[PDB]
Order: C-alpha cells, then structure tokens, then sequence
C-alpha cells in the first residue's frame, strides 16, 4: 500500500470530511456478527474501526449476536434441545448457557480486542444497572403463535443511563439479554435488539454487518442489488426475501421508521467495512431511509 | 419478630448511628463467597444488605469468587485437569471456562439479585475499560516456585475510573479476571483481589465473608477465638493456620498494612452478616488493625 | 440491650430497608415541639435521629414551636398581655420577644444538639435570604373574625433557595417568623408553618410530634385510636376533636391535600419516635393519606 | 443634592473605578457597631451600602457587636451581675441572654434592613454548620489573669463553608458566639472576632466602624490625627491609647499582621462611611498596613 | 474636584444604588460613535465606563460605527466611489476596505483602550464563530428601491454563543460585518445592528451615543427637547426628524418594540455620558419605552 | 479518484488510526503562510483540513503571516519605507497598516474559509482579552544590534484563557500583534510567534507550512533532504541555511527545545499537506525532535 501516490492518499482522507462532520458527536449503533466475528483479520479490523470512531468523537455502540457459539456449547454440555418449527425452546438451562456464552465468551473477546487500543470497551447486558428490559415474545410456526421459552424483545431502554455511559467515553458492547418486569432474564435476537437500541438512543445510523454484498430484490439476479431503498418499498418486499435476510430487514425497518435517519446493510466479509460504509462513497451496502 | 417491644426496636436502630456516620460516603469492599453465595436465603439477604449500604450513602464494592462452580463446569465439559501440588494448571482453555463461569454465571446471579432493589449492580472484570491489570503469579509447591498457567495477582487498578463508577451510584460486582501488560487475561484469587481493590480505592473497611465464626488462634480450642488483632501479631501466627484461612488472612494483612483502616473476617453463614458486622457491636467476626 | 440475640438485631435493621429506599434523597419535614423538646433524653434522641436521617442521604427539615417559652419570657419581662378570646395580641413588643426566644433560644438549643454529631444544623427564619414570607392572619372569636396583631400564615416560600440549602448537606432548623410584603415580621403558628414548608418543598412525609399516642376519633374511648385515615374522613371529623389536636390535624390536611404523600401524627414522648415511625412498622402514630 | 452640576456627579462616580477594580470579587469584612447601629438614618445607610457592595460583585461579611443591648436586657430581667475589674462575669445565664439578644434581636434588625434591598442577608453564629469555634479567654485585672466565665476568642474558622456561603451571593451577618471544643457556647468580643474572620477568609480589607474621626496619636491634640500607619509603629503606640480604642487597634494589628492587606478605622457617625472609605480618596478614617 | 464636601460625594454614590440593582447581571448594549469616538478624552472615559460596568457585574456589549474613517481610507487608496442618491455603492473592493478599517483599525483602538483596565475587550464580527448573519438590504432613493451593493441588516444572531462570551467575563466590541447565507460578507449600519443585538441578547438597555443633547420634537425650538417618549408617539414623529437622527430613532423603535425595556439617545460629547445616563437621574438623554 | 479499488481506500483510512489516537484531545499549532495562503485551491484545502482536525476532537490553533500583503498595502498608500539592512522600520504608521492588513484582511479570509464548514474559526490578536504580550526586539545588521521600530517577540501568553477558547470548540486564527507592557502594540514575526504559542499551550505538534519540499542540509544537492533531525544537530547546521529557512528552523528549535514533542517543516504547495503530514507515513516534510 506504499506504491500509491501520496497525493491520492490525501484525497481519500479529505473525502472523509463530510461524513466526519455528519457523525461528530453522534451515536452509531453497530450490529456485529457473521464472518466479521469469526475471522481474526476481520475481527481485529472491526475493533480498530470502533477505536477509530471513538478517536473521532463519534459514539459507537456495539450489539453482538452469537447463535452458533451457543449451539456448540449446548452440544459440548450434552443439553438435548427441544425444537418447535425451526426454533430451539429456551428452557431456563438453555438461557444460563446462552447468557454465559454471549456475555462471558463472545462479548469478552470483542471487549479485549477493542481495548487493545485503549480503555474504551465495556461489556454489558440489560441486567446491568437495569439498562434495558425484555418482554417475552412468541413465534408463529406453520400459522400459529407459540411459546419457545425465555426469548423476548427489548421492552424499555434506560436511555439516560446509556447515554451517560457513552458521553463518559465508553464503547458499550452489548450482549442481548435482559430481565422482564419480574426479573426473569430473557435472550433477545441481536438484530432486533440493535434496532431498538438505535431508536432509543437517538442514533444517527444503524449498521447491520451481514455476510452478503447487500440487499437483492430478486435474489439471485446480480442486477437486482440496490444501493438505497425507502421503508415503504422495502416493507412490501419483505415476504419475498431469503430466510436469513428477514431479521436484518425487519431491524432496518423498525429503526428508520422509529426515527433513525438511516440503517445500512453492509458486507461484514469486507475488511474495515465500517470505515468503508461511513467515510467513503463507494460502499457495497444498501441504505434504508424513510418514505 | 413482632412480639419484640417497639422501644427496643428503636434502640437497635439508634445504635447503628455511630457506624452510619463512620461509613457515610466511604468505600467498603466486600469479598463474597462461601455459603453466603450458595444458599438462597443468605444470598438474598446479602443482596439486600448491599442495597441497604447504597441506600445509606455508603459505597459497597463486591468482589466474588467461585472456585467450585468452575470445577463443576470443567467436569461437565470433560476438560481433564493437570495438577501440580494441589493446584490446577490454568491452560488457555481452563481460563475461558473460568471467565465464562465467573463473569457469565456467578456474577450475573448477584447482579440480578441486587438489582431486585434498584438499578444498582454492574458487573465487571479488569478487562472492562481497563479497570485493572494482572501480573502472572507463581506458586511454590513442596519448596519450589512453579508455573500453573494463566493465574495472577492484581497489578495496577484504574482507581479514578473505578471511583467515578461508584460516585455515579453503582455497585460494582467484580469478577476477578484481568489482562496482563500484553493483553492476555489471567484469573486472580478473589481473596487477594479484594484486598488489592480495597487498598487501591482507599476503602474504609474490607469485609471477608468466610464459612467460620472467626479467626481461632489454636484451632480448635473454642476459647482461642479472638475479636481483634493487629497485623504484626497475625503475621507471625500465619504459618500455623488451617489451609482455608491463609488466603483470607493474607488478604487482611495486605489490606490493612496497605492503609485500609480495618479488615474483618466475618461468618458468611449468618443471615445479614454484613448488617451485623457494620452496624452492631455484637458481631462474631474478627477485626484486623495495624500495629 | 445486649441480652437480645444478634440474629434478631439483624432482622430489625434489615426491616428498615424498604423505608430507607422510599425516603432516600427525599425531603422529610418534622414539626418538633411538646415533651420531645422539654426533656433532655427525648431532646438528645431527637437530634440524634436528625443526624441519622442525614447520614442516610435523607433530607430532614425541622420546624419548631415554643409557645410556653415565649409566655415565660414575657412574664419575666413584666410585659402585660392583652387577650381576645384565648389569644394573646402580638404587639410589636411581643413579637420582638417571640422572635428573640424562638430564634435566639429555642432554635439555638436544637442546632447545638444536632451539631454534636456534625456540621449539620443551620438556624433560620423567613427573614434570612427572604426564605419565606408571611401574610397577616385573623382569628375568629365567639363567631367574629378579629385582629390579634403580628400573627400570620406562611405566604410564599423560596423553594429553590431552600432546596439548595438542603442539597448542600444542611439541616435547616426553622423558627417560624417571616416578613410580610412590607417587611414587617410576623410570628407564624409552627404547626401550620410545617405543613406549608412540606408542601412547598415537595416533601415525602410530614411528621407532627405531639404529646398523644395518636388520633382518637371518640376521645377518650381507647379503641377509637386509628392507624391511618384519609383526608376526606378526617376533614369531617375536625369539628369534634379536642382543642389541642385541631392545629395538628389542620396541618396534616393542608399538607396531604397539598400533594404531600403522607402526614403523620406521632407520639413525641416516645424516645426516637422518628426512627420508630419511619423505619419500623410498629409505630403508634396515625398516618394521613388523600382520598 | 440636585443643584450640583451633572458633570461633577460624573467625576465622582468615575473616581470610584480604581477601587471597584481592586475589590471586585473580594471579601470585605466589616465590624458594625456604635452609633452606626443605633441611629435609624445611619442604620439604613449602612444596610444600603452592604447592598451596594453586593450589587458590585464585592463580597461583604458583617460582624456586629451589641454590648449595651445585652446590659439593658440583663437589667430588664433583674439578672444581678458579678464584676471582676471592669468585666461582667459571663455565667451560663448571662450567655443565654447575650446569645438571645445578639442573635435574636440585634442581628435580626440588620438582616431585615439589608433584605429590604434583596434576598441577601443571612444571620449566623459559630454554632450554625460549625462555622467557627471558640477558645475560652482569660482577662488580666490589676496585673493577674482571671476567669470571667463563658467568654472567648475565635479558635478555628470553617473557611471553606463560609466562602461557599458568600460565593452563593449571601451577606453573612455574624453574631459572635461559638461553641468551644466541648460544644459549650461562648461569647466573643466582636472587634477581635472581625479580625479573625477577615484573616481566615483572606479578606482584602477589614473595616472597623467606630465613633471617632480616626486614630489620634496624642489624644486630644487635633493635629495628632493620622491617615495611615504601619503595624510596627502602631503596636508600640498601643499602651498609650484611650480604653475604647484598644480593642479596635488590637483587631487591626491581628488582621494586617495576619495577612489582610489593610484594616481601616472609620467614623461610623458619618452617613455612608463605608461608601466614603472604599470608593473615595477623602475618607476621615485611618488605614493600617504592615511594616 | 476636591473642594467638594465628602458628605455630598457619599450621596452621589449612594444614589447609584437603585440602578446598580436594576442592571446587575444584565446585558447593556451600547452604540458607540460620533465625537465620543474621535476625541481622546471622551474616548478614554468611554473605555473606563465599560470597565466600570464590568467591575459592577453588568455585561456591556459595544457596537461601533466608523463611516468617516472608511471614506478617508477609500480616498487614501484612490478608490473612486459610485453613488446612488446619497449612498456609496459597496463593491467587493469597498467592503474589503470597510471591513479592514472597522475591524482592523477602529475596533482595535477601542479594544486596547478598554484593555488598559484589564483583560476585558474582545473584538469580533459576525464572521467569527458565525456569531451573526446578514441579509442584503435595499435602499429607496427618490421613491424607488435600489441595490447599493454588499450592505445589509442583521439576519440571525447566535444568541447562545454570544451570551456565553459575556458570561465568561468579556466585553465584546462588535464591528458590524457578517456573512449572508452564502458566506458573502456584508457591511451593516451600526445603529440598526446595535438594536438587533440588544433585542437578540435580551438586553436591559440600549444606549445610542449621538452628537446631540437629545431628541427634539420641533428642532430647533429649545423647549421641544423631551426626556421620555413612547414608541407609538415616536413612530409617528419619525418622518419629520433631521436626516442624522432617523437611524438612531429607527434603532430605538426596533429595540424597544422588540422587547428591550428601554432605549436611550444620549449625548456622546459629554464625558462619561454612560455613567451619567445609567447611574444618575440628571442625564440629558431621551428614554424610549413601549406604548 | 473513483477508479481506485475500495479495499485500498479502506487501508488508507485505517492507517490514519495511530495518529488519530496520538493527537486526540491535543493542541496542534500550525503556521500558515506561503503559497498555501495565496492559491485558492490550497487555501480551501487548508481550511478543510482545520475543519477535519476539529471534527476529530483535535484542537488546531492557526498562526498566520502576511509580509507581502503588508508591503503591497504600504505601496498602495504611498507610505515611503525606511530600511536598515534588509529590514523595514516599523513606524507607528507602518504598524497600523500591518495590523489592519493582518487582522482585518488576511485573518478574515481564513476565518471565513474555515467557517464554511461550521462555526469554528475565531480571529484574534494579543490585544484581545490580553491573550499575549510582546517585548520589543532588536535586529543585528552588519554586526550591530539596532532598533527597527515596533517589532517584537511574544513575551507572555495567557495560556489559561487560550485553552478555554479551544476547549470551547473554537479554532483560533491568530494575527501576530500584541501590546508590550505599556500597551503599545508591536508586530511579531509569525514563525517565531507560532513556536511561542506551541510551547505555551503545551502543543503536541508544531507544523510550519513553507514553500519547499523540506530541509536540505547542503542545498541544493537533492540527496541532502532529510526526514528527521534532532535539535542539537540542526542548531549547528543553522548558520549555513538559506535566508528564508532560518526563521522556520529557529522556530522549530525554540518549540521542541521548549518541550513540544515534534515540529515539522512541511511543503505548503501540496494540497492537504496537513492531512498528509499528520495522518500518513509518506509526508515530504522534515520532523524535528529533541536530542
Ligand atoms: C469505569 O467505566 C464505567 O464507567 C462503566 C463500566 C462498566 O463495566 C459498566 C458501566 C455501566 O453500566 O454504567 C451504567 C460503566
Ligand atoms: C455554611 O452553611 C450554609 O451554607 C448556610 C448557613 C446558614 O446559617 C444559612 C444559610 C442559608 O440560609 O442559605 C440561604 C446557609
Ligand atoms: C479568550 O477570550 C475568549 O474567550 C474569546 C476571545 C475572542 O477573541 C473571541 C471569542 C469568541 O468569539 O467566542 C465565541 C472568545
């Protein structure tokens, strides 16, 4: 990367300026998962990018998933799952494992990675300082709503305490578990939780790291890939997308309808995708705006 | 507890006043472990007592252990241990389990218990916001110092950031793991870590919840139980005590020699032992002062 | 008080917790008078209790009377009183004496008693920093309203400056005198003044120390004593009570109708009645709520 | 005062500027007593002048005496005095009267006068918020030191709390009574107390209102009146002055030797003497500087 | 000024008190121009008066003109003017000169004069920190509106940033130039700009230094001079006044109709006219109030 | 700049991170002059770069020169210069012009350019709020020290007030003129003034924009260009450099010897030289460190 003339290095940096101005002092919530979480190079770059935002006076908040790591731990422990439709039932036992994996393993890795750059990252769940609560959610399988245990949606968010935490200079790394109104901790889908945090904190952007180039309208025709789409158009496209894309699209819809100026589906397999998406006009992602 | 005349209920409360004055606005570090951690009634009372201190303008900091829960998880996972002397070698694998159990299971229970009373508890390790670091420690077995893996002592403490956290109204619940100067996370003995936190934070008292009435000089003669002892006298008694008492005594010595006005060995099998030890003159504990 | 087992001392303290939570950070206004003011043991306990609240992060405000001490000083000075009905006419001369006794004698004793525990108490009237004003009040005697000199009701309260004073850590000890809109100082009934201060400061509780077990509906049938009563029921009972109880009941009505969550008539002859009433479920007082 | 040309009114005001700059943001302690306290016109002007300083961003602190009012109250109460030399013995009874007169009568008048201009004045003694303490003082009569009861000198001053009070915009009006280290309240000579407050608060000036034109070296030769004198020269003149001047001179010596840049003996019989002394070059007072 | 008795010096100072109270903590905007700007004695007195206000806890803001100095610089540079009616057309060249003269010459003199008394003055235009913007204004000549170049009126004012600047202790000295919404800097009439600043900052008074005794209704009958007039009466007098008085009267109208409690036309040829107008009842000015 | 692959745009941005961390929250003083000031493209890029730093939480302070613009204005005004050696004598007349040009023309252009990006820039001299003073400097011509009028060096700097100004979010744009201890304004060489400001403000870096690639040791051998040099080595090279380089080298020496971690001589003819020098490893400048 040294053969590149220095007067073009300048123009790349200078071209970051309008986005540095837009985001200065703003909250950016980032859903982190997928291959950006499993490969060491993409991992280290993601943590560096969070340090970058933070050393620009931007306020990143990281929400992470970890579905496959939970499954692997359950298999190691010999915990036999029950399944309704495609969903595992989250017994009290499965939740203890889920919480222990997400908060005590997956979150820890990211906190330490980020903290290689400074005392920034702080790991938390909804349990800590009552930062957010959960409401038990049902799923509908083959047409009927049904209970799958201690799984929920974000209910209320302690917006004040959370913003104090970021104004203090910290990068929260959120593991999506929180108590319901009776103190019973539930596990929350990380995609939906990121949308709820973005809306509650008045975030400027929601970023959804996924393992795809971007949203295709008629997958897999290559030319169906789009750069920007409004909520109304995307809401009506929702029942046609592949299974994996629906949670990310439902998140983007709830966020931007909830007032978040834009939500982005970006390719987590690209090194420094966050830097590319926020400070460059040449991202592969797809931007969701209201309309 | 209602047949008791109300004019004696008054005198019990009024008799708390000199200790409310002594501790108002002060840090109190509490090592929590033993039966006070395993029985639901003692557990719930301990969390209530932390809420009590906090609703008195006292600043509790909780450090917790969890040795037996780590062992049980290692056995569930089929992780064969290596043992030098009586010590398990903490491989990278054992540490991941230890961190996951201590921070993602044991700490979570206490945070949620305390938080039943309000948004007080916040769980953390040395990894979060670089709150404290670890230095790898050796043990000496049968006369020779020897390496037992990723085990250490508290190195430096981010005293400023930690006191900000408690001035903000929070009750930190500390899981004793922290990175060394290279970012490699170690597990720290909870007793020694509590002493280091008490000294670093300028605590007024260190409380060590143990499963014994108090320090016996010639166990098990019943009349060898003492109420108060100075560091010099106790340092010379150290090589005679039962195996389980040495870590708690070494902690009390390091703390009070380190400037902490008093350290207390109190019986964690007594419901509300904290309330008894701090606000009553009739505790069964033993108080350590300098001299 | 030492023969009492220590595990019951614990339960008494632990049972204070729900009230410590309710009152933490809250204003509690206390009308202090009667035998709680004349006997040294009850006096010293009252001052200790104010120190207690304050060392719990509660914000006590004390309003005191002193009718009999004024009378005794007037007799010592040979000031002949004029009387309309049962009321002394407060000439400019009587007011100077009243102010001098209440502020320069009675208030001083309480400030010094409280201050034996720390730099807490601060004595004041409405004159100081224009903290509250008075409006001249009439009385009605044998059916007709009539002027009895420089006697009034609290008019406006400098709520902001007063709360600054308590947020600063101080325990105001208020002598009920204040200027009217022309700067002419009036003496205010201490019971009514306490109700006005409680309402103006947004107090959580008003406590009225009196020399009786509590409110009797049909004095003196012993079983007419009640524990709790709403404002509507008590307002209609008002014209039947003994002469001495009316000012305390009118105060409780004005306070709780004014928004104060509860007002309490408690027995000032009981040592530590404040501690008993606030932190115990076994008080002899009577609680007034709205309805 | 209207026949005076307006271009000379201008020059008088403009000539205040160098002293407005010198005193802006500074503490000025003022001993108030004498005829400036007994005549209504001089009284009202003094209170106006305190409002003036305060509406210039200057921080006045007022210390007042009241010897003759105490005597008159003792005579009204039939309290027979005991006298050693020329000193009344301050029994516990005499002190209660002294405190009640100074704090509950004399201080009240000044607070209300000042407060006619705004919410400025606040009355206090050493008892309030433990603002200052007293140490019992002896007197020497006919050559021998001797006890005259509960009379003392200022011991320690809560400098921090006092300056908070003035930074908050208040004009403390101090009645010179304070507890000793055992809580026993003593009465303090107002002149000496003013010097101790000036030194403790880092005052820029001490003003001593007296009933004389200024310090005469050889009273009563008219030409012995001086405008300025250093501490060394005045210390050696001390044993020759008239009885009434010694307390004021001892105060000026202790203050300016204690670090106070200048102390002034000014004529309290002149209307607005404070305004004249501080903002004009034509004062009749005498200025004391170190040397 | 020394033959004047000192008890009349006192009364002049004491008579400032009601105006010191009215203006304490308030913004006073002062249009400075005319002979008060050209003569060294009047200049130095004006700067002293600004120091005076500031050493009274008053917040002066100075707006200055400089028409004749611009003309003289244009003549020195050989810049030929174009004139429509009586107005010079402000080409880009004339503006550069105007800005350079007003900000780099005329403002500098006043900043240094004021700063002889302390670090008070700070020079600024609308360009600095975007403190205010301009909107291009037309003039009407011989009946028709017409463009005269880069001349405008104050558009929006950064009220927050400006008050921060004065709360910080500074005396802004404003040169009336500001960018329009496209960043193109315009020159603003100093009289109108002073009115807009007074209204935007919530000033207590606007002072307009002019070279006349005050407003005459039927110039030049001597007895037509008035002391006070309401906006309605003065608005209807507007089309009759001499050419030079209209900008000052239009300013006073816009200010006081805009909410400014009073605007004053005062004689800038009088030494210390500001001190005379604000702190004395004997000013020659004319006061404008709403009605 | 769009044909460049986006995964290399990423690496350029990511490579800024170590310098974003080093400079976050730090003062950077920038001497701005030369062709970076005369060409519109380089001008606009410089202002953008100042906005960039500021939108990264870096604190730029800009010091500007303007020698040639002063000369041109003097020629336009027909002001005949006097010359001793190669130096113009700065008469009171030349200074008024210099101040008017630097502060009222050259500084204004940069403030408005920067402010196109936000309310950042604020123009000032040493005169404003007494921000810094000047001491008259002599020059030595043909071997003898000699007076050349109102020219000086920075004397003292109001470090506190200046850092308040930058902590408030502002970008000071400094015109190098300041009063001496008698209030007489002098003109200061902009290069030396930048070094004095960097040292006084505890800057992390001093940047000197010049019209050369960097420091050559044996100009003009191309291979004598160096990347980094210590103060000791450069001090001994000083008497050999071309005339134009000495002021920039003397500045770098005074700054880094004064404690500034590094000073940089960078090529002001390169677009975005600031971005290149601070956030890239490929700058053409020369870095000066202590040794
Ligand atoms: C020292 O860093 C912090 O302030 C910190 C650290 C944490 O681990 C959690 C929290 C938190 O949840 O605040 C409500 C705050
Ligand atoms: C040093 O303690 C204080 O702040 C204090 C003391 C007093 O005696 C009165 C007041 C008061 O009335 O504040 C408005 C405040
Ligand atoms: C050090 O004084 C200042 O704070 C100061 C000085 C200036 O010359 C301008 C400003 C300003 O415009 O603030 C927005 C502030």
């Amino acid at each position: 990367i040294e053969a590149l003339p220095t007067h073009i290095k300048a123009q790349v940096l200078a071209e970051a300026l309008p986005w540095l101005k837009q985001l200065h002092g703003k909250v950016v919530v980032v859903k982190y998962g997928g291959n950006a979480m499993t490969d060491d190079t993409l991992r280290r770059a993601f943590a560096a990018d969070m340090a970058f935002l933070r050393n620009c006076g931007i306020h990143p908040v990281v929400v992470h998933g970890g579905g496959p790591q939970i499954t692997a731990m359950l298999r190691r422990l010999g915990i036999e799952g029950d399944f309704k439709g495609g969903f595992r039932v989250t017994t009290p036992e499965v939740l203890d494992v889920a919480r222990m994996v997400l908060f005590g393993q997956v979150g820890r890795e990211l906190v330490n990675l980020i903290n290689a750059h400074g005392p920034y990252a702080v790991g938390i769940t909804g349990e800590d300082a009552q930062l957010f609560t959960a409401v038990r959610r049902s799923v509908t399988v083959d047409g009927v709503a049904t209970d799958i245990g201690l799984v929920g949606d974000v209910d209320q968010v302690n917006t004040a305490a959370m913003l104090d935490l970021v104004a203090a200079g910290r990068i929260p790394v959120v593991s999506t578990l929180a108590p319901d109104a009776d103190g019973v901790v539930h596990n929350i889908n990380a995609d939906t939780a990121a949308a709820a945090v973005a809306e509650a904190l008045g975030a400027e952007k929601l970023l959804m790291l996924t393992d795809i180039d971007g949203l295709y309208t008629r997958w897999p025709d290559r030319d169906s890939l789009v750069s920007e789409i409004d909520t109304g158009t995307l809401a009506q496209l929702l029942p046609t997308l592949e299974s994996g894309m629906v949670p990310k699209v439902e998140a983007c819809l709830r966020a931007v309808i909830g007032g978040v100026p834009s939500a982005h589906i970006i390719d987590g397999r690209v090194t420094h995708c966050v830097l590319v998406e926020l400070f460059t006009d040449a991202g592969t992602g797809t931007k969701v705006v209201r309309g």
